């Protein structure tokens, strides 16, 4: 069976959608993961119900909100 | 009889993924693992009933999923 | 008797399982693990007390599940 | 004294199993285990006062599980 | 030092039990476990100074309990 | 990496403010905690909305309800 | 580079810590564990653009973080 997480593995150093919890979501570019499926992304911007609310160069995000990621 | 072996029958066929929150996926399984993490390929984020986009690949969150069914 | 057993014995047979939120599902009980998702065959989604999706078969994952009973 | 004892001594006896949501069932205690899933024979399922259904056995998720009381 | 030593202080001795949801129980600590399971004897459930319910014996599930505490 | 439960161990003995989920509160004196972060406070107040609530002499508080403690 | 590594290269750094249910901390990141659980020090609490406290120290349980980001 194809693992889940080798698709964030083949995804390391492109830009990504990731959509969290709540109606927040983020792009920006994959960095780093782990088991737990923290994300690490580095240029992004946090998006607020299809609005941006901030741009950073650097977001360690907690596995537990994340909903989805794929490449964009 | 075990549900993984389900999802197992479905590679590279056709499903449709329920999310909480009311968010459904329908796309082309391309691998689980035991948490039920998802990777679908060609598949349509269907919001309230209406495709709010079109991804060809995406990793999903098990803790998000209610239900996997095979396409009609 | 454990919990898991229970479900051995609804094998083949129609159940109701209510979700979190709300949602049920009518259908065949044809398998399930230690983490209670289930499968079920010719099943029916239902909201409100009416049939919103029928589906040849559908896992459901066990986080989601409150509670299984024979129909 | 062990929670999961007094549980022990209520098998085969009326009980009352109050969910998350408000929802109710009253039946027989028959299994349960470590995360406290249970196991109810000749249950009614009680929203508000009216039964919804009844059942010869449910299975029902500790994760969704308030308390459980006698009834004698 | 540990949590539950102060809860085991508190054996046959009434308590106070703050649910998720805003509800409390009063009663009478007979039994604990590590999930922080509860076991209260002729209790009381509360809603917002007023009694809603009185139970011989209750067995609350760890996961729903906030924090408990002696009689104030 | 100095450890966030080492410095929750220098407040033990101490004041601290607990926030809790919900915009619950607790002021009391640490008492005890574990890996989970299950506290013990001594002589605290419980806060609903700004307000106080109730004032026990101790309490024992789940760890998946606290959102963060902090010397008073 | 996992998570951890990131978290790492911003001790003695100041951070933007947001919470789920709105709350969010900024100050400098003293400490932190798999758990991600983490220490703050000269914190502020900020809750709808305005601060509502000034902690010297703040201790977060991990599970009710968002997102951790070097300001």
């Amino acid at each position: 069976p194809p693992r889940p997480l080798d698709v964030l593995n083949r995804s390391l150093k492109s830009p990504v959608i990731v959509r969290l919890k709540g109606g927040r979501e983020f792009r920006g570019t994959l960095d780093g993961y782990d088991i737990h499926m923290n994300l690490v992304l580095l240029d992004a911007e946090e998006i607020q119900n299809g609005e941006v609310v901030r741009k950073v160069g650097s977001v360690v995000i907690r596995g537990d909100t994340v909903v989805f990621v794929s490449p964009a």
